[PDB]
């Protein structure tokens, strides 16, 4: 059955890209890659040509979600399956296509405004292999992976669920998290691969597309490196380090210079088919820096 | 799903026999075996009878490339979806079958006007186990993987995909590589099993059928001894050794006493299903010898 | 899909029912199992209740086979196939089934009138362990491979192909063996498990329903030490030691007390579904008693 | 502790050169080698320049076996141990060290008159990779286990105990066989390496120095096929195949045209220090040709 | 017994250090480090503080190596045997050790005047990890076996032998190389863990110290693209792409700025204890460029 099989790559725009190029390199390891655009730089994490496209003159928030599909024939299925659905879609023509480096792309938007890409055919340097921006002592885990996960903005989680599952996704309610007020926060986590997750959100209200992005490290050393430089540097951290109940992976939440969050993790473990829910993390995730996409503790 | 299974055997026609018996056996460590037919002999790489027919009085190009299928009932069911697809097909009698030494036998041609074999049930010499034609340290692979892999003449490479397709490989185009003149050369890569790739095309000028046939040694002493053979005996080199982007192979191309290219490798990966392209090579792969099948670098 | 997932059991007759206890025990290590019945006992080779029976007043031939499938939903869905495509099939009540110790019974006979036998469910002794008649080095070679293969009689192998392809075997014409006389002989393999093969065919003249019975033992040890046996005692070989190409099985061929053979052999491959053939063995099974079943060489 | 570490290299004198190439590289699969010189030939079975030399007008028996240690401080080490002791040894020049092709040698007798060498240093020819006389499945077994073993001639038990001991071996009667007059016949078999023997002997009356010399196959085809050729080509097999109860080999013994047996075998079991004696083997080596170094059963 | 571990360091002294940081970075990999001393730099492979100190104003040739005993009962274990067999050394005081990064330090020379150094205790920085100084597919191949491996001058291979032996190294002749004025060049090979060889030498003239320094990538394309840089920016190749008959590694040698060749290679085998020689390489290290340390082919 066609489906989407991973986060490819991702587009965001910002305001102070210098400050994002030492930010990248410094604070988290990522390669910078500078083709000489006027409007725009990549970060790389592995051999893809990029991962994150960095747009300039920019809102501080996400551009585009970029979903892979194995090839043509998943592309072309997928494509008329939104259609038939009644999902509104366009396929872009051979420049659009060369501008995000892809072999064939659609673009459309999820039910909750967040643009979104379905493309296949990435490209690969293989003949430039990444180099981090500081030294590290691993590298990153993509691969059959993808890039990491987001939580992203969403009105109406059904509607957002059925978009998803549509596009071959899995995944449902895993947290029913108590609020200060006595509310329940419900969120969903779904899978395209043997990431956790992927795509999560839940219908809460937020000034962004972008809660957070999730990268993460082969090395608890590079994690932990991570860690200190947001200390040292007195970058806020909105939620302190902890471990989550469905990925089992250790991670901290901090500010980035466009306001949403990264959260550098490690140790994420493989998806599972068969739906859990939980009331909290294992420990840790308390809140720390307030005033961020997420105000309230995890456990 | 019915489909082809392997690159199993196929047909050269040269003009000098004994220059080819030498090149094959010093060359490369391939096995002469001479039937006592008057008009061909044949090479061997392992238990089949044969790999590849050396046809004589010919025209120093490709004759027909004979692909695998599992057995008789995909055998049939892969024919008559030819036939219902609108391609022309012959079902050959027991003497035309005997001829290639198989159980069943159909004949075509590609798009490219490339003659093509489906079959079921090669021979298997189990009692005359592989010889090479030279000492070497190790063997060829073959197995689930067949001989090895062509890039053949196309026309129209939409056409030719179709058709692939139609039996059952997989694959797109993998390269677009920068020409002398400004314009992309674009490559396309099929797998029908583990082989990265077993068909190759891009809709290209070509004099003859046939640009290079790749054959992979298990070891790595046997492919730098191979390169020295061609150095040493002057013997054309068209690209240099280097890398593939795509299967990761150690290979370099030489020139065959017919014109063609033969591409002697080692350390070729798993075929992947999620199409990716690059463009360029590792690296290496440089033009040497001018005025072959292949006169611009791959990386 | 459903299908026969082995051979379970068989049944023969014999004239001589205190010659086949001690061949069985002394020769080949079989376990006798005596219940005490009139006009039969059992041959055991693991913890199922039995893999032979052995009925007196007989005609030194094959009764039956049984072969299993894997539950009650495969067994109807099986019966029906056979009913549907015009095969005269019967299902047996309580005291049928309670006779041959299983939960569901189906006779037929196949294309050359060998009496055939579908069942689900064989009695398991667990609490009493193989213990072979004679000591041994090893044990047998059954579970998912079932208790060995036989070559039976055919009149027609492409009725007989039919009917075992409608049970979910696969496999076809395996050797083109030249025959003293100048014709060909085609012999055909099928497989319905990992077992290399478990049912076989030719259209040969046979005064028999059952050309051989292979069974497979653990242990080398054991194989030759039967062999030894053979030697020893006088008993006629019909064929000596040697490899097939098929399995690549060490096995030899012997007289047993009703006149067709005993295959006893070690080291039989993983069953492949994909077709070959071969014109010969690796080499052995040269003949050397005369007339028996075989009387021409394998290799 | 200095020790030797395996049987290096072995030299035979012969009276039939030609017949021996034949014998070797179509009955055995050794390779020939012609290094052309008048009086001597080479047979290999690895990347060593040679493990066998054949000199030409001959005795059609053993002229040396070289005992290989690891080094330089080994020799030395060795050669101290022998002169201390009071066996007699001659340390070669560079020309003896040359012809042998070692980097140190010294040349003695075993107490039953068998010239013995001590050396280190062996050539290899890595640029020629060993390539068989015959078509092979596999290859020999030598690396760590030197090239096979030797029954060879004694007149004191004791004495040849105390020589091989003093050399680093290790064993002790492992064998009491009765013999057809009523006495008992005590075979003694030492290892210096993980080949389960290495030297072995016994008190027995013997007109050659040498009683057997075996060779060991990679593949069980292999030797199959060896055995094969000698049934079809009439060459006398002194003892039949059958298993040892010491290395658990599956073997016979066959002439060579020097009339002392060759023992072709395949799996060979790890040596152990832990002494056991059989009163025969587990099967097999029954005697069929009479008049051989070996005239009585085994088992 | 008390040895010598692994080559832990080395110190060069070059006449461009300019150039050597661009040659170091761009066509090795090797990582600088300025610690902002007037008159040196370091090159870094690994964790260790650094692998190559590179001191200024210098005579492009080797000023020290420094062999690593695994502690301080080693240091003086080994400092006595020094003693008590004749050698002249110095224990170096605080300041001396501070000067290499290390807790205890000794000094002499071998017997050809290669100044050596023996110490235990190196400098690991484990926060700061190798950051290569072009992007590279994998690292280098260091660990247990140290730094890499080079062949220095002697004048009397005897008494060099005898000082490295002192030291714990084991190895001896390994190639006779026959030279094109009718001699025969004898190079001898010593290792102290599992790489191949440490420290290599014959008595050959030789205008510098160091001949040649061997470094070690973990991945083939490294290599690959490696020897592409110097092909591409036209630095001389001595001894072109080839494979050792001891060690087995791919390799090649180029010119550094300081006329003495680096040998970049990948795949080295596991050290051993057994002597054996060779008479030339497995094929390739044919001449090239003219005019170095190596003016003579390999195989
Ligand atoms: C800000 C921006 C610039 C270029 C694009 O193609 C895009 O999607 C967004
Ligand atoms: C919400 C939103 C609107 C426009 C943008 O360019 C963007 O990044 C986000
Ligand atoms: C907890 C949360 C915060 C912001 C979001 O956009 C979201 O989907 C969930
Ligand atoms: C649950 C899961 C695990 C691994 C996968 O590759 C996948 O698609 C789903
Ligand atoms: C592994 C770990 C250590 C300390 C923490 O506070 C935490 O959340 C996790
Ligand atoms: C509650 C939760 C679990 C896993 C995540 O990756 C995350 O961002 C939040
Ligand atoms: C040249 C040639 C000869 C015989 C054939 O069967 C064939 O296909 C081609
Ligand atoms: C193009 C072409 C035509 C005829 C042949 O026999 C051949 O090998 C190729
Ligand atoms: C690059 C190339 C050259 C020749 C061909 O026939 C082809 O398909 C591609
Ligand atoms: C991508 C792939 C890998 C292995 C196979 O056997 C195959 O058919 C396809
Ligand atoms: C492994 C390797 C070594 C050298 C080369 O030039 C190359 O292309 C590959
Ligand atoms: C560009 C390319 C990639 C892989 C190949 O096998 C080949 O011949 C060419
Ligand atoms: C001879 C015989 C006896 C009983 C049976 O049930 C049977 O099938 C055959
Ligand atoms: C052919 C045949 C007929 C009756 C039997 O009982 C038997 O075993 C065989
Ligand atoms: C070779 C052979 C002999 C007897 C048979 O019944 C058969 O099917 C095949
Ligand atoms: C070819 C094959 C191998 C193993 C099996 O279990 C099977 O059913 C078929
Ligand atoms: C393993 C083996 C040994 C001897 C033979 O004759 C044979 O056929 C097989
Ligand atoms: C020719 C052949 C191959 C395999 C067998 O089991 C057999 O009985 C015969
Ligand atoms: C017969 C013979 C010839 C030369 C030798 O060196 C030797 O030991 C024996
Ligand atoms: C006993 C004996 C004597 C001389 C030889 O040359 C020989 O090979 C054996
Ligand atoms: C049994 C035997 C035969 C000959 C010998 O030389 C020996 O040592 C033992
Ligand atoms: C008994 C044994 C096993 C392995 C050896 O390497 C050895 O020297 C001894
Ligand atoms: C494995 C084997 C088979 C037959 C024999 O006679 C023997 O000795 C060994
Ligand atoms: C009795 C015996 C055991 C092992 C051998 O290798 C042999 O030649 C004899
Ligand atoms: C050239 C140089 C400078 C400082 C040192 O300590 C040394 O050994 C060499
Ligand atoms: C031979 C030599 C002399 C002095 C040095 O400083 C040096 O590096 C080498
Ligand atoms: C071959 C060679 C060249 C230079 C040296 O210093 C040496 O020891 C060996
Ligand atoms: C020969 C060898 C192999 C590994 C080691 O660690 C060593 O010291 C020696
Ligand atoms: C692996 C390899 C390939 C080509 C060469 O020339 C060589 O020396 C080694
Ligand atoms: C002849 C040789 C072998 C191995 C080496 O590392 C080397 O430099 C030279
Ligand atoms: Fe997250
Ligand atoms: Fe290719
Ligand atoms: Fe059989
Ligand atoms: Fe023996
Ligand atoms: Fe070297
Ligand atoms: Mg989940
Ligand atoms: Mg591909
Ligand atoms: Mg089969
Ligand atoms: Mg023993
Ligand atoms: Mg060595």
């Amino acid at each position: 059955q066609a489906a989407v099989i991973e986060l490819g790559y991702m587009g965001i725009s910002v305001k102070d890209p210098d400050a994002w190029k030492s930010f990248a390199t410094d604070m988290l390891g990522l390669q910078v890659l500078d083709e000489g655009e006027k409007d725009r730089f990549y970060l790389r994490m592995d051999y893809w040509h990029h991962r994150i496209v960095v747009h300039h003159n920019g809102q501080d928030d996400l551009e585009y979600l970029g979903w892979r599909v194995a090839g043509k024939p998943e592309f072309e299925a997928l494509g008329q399956k939104l259609i038939d659905a009644g999902y509104k879609i366009r396929i872009c023509d051979k420049v659009e296509a060369q501008e995000r480096m892809v072999l064939g792309l659609m673009k459309t938007e999820d039910p909750g405004g967040n643009p979104t890409e379905i493309f296949w055919g990435p490209r690969i340097d293989m003949s430039n292999p990444f180099h981090p921006g500081r030294p590290l002592h691993g590298k990153f885990v993509t691969g059959d992976q993808g890039l990491g996960h987001c939580i992203v903005r969403q009105t109406d989680v059904a509607e957002a669920h059925k978009f998803y599952s549509l596009l071959g996704f899995r995944g449902d309610v895993e947290y029913r998290i108590p609020l200060p007020n006595g509310m329940t926060a419900e969120l969903s986590f779904m899978h395209c691969n043997a990431r956790d997750h992927s795509i999560a959100f839940g219908a809460m209200p937020a000034a962004k597309r972008l809660n957070h992005l999730m990268l993460e490290y082969t090395h608890m050393e590079d994690l932990g490196y991570t860690h200190q430089q947001f200390v040292k540097n007195e970058i806020d951290i909105a939620l302190q380090l902890g471990i989550h109940a469905n990925d089992k992976a250790l991670t901290f939440y901090g500010a980035t210079p466009s306001g949403w969050l990264i959260e550098p993790g490690w140790r994420g473990a493989t998806a599972i088919d068969e739906a859990e829910y939980y009331v909290g993390d294992i420990f840790g995730h308390g809140v720390e820096a307030t005033g961020y996409g997420l105000d309230v503790k995890l456990s």
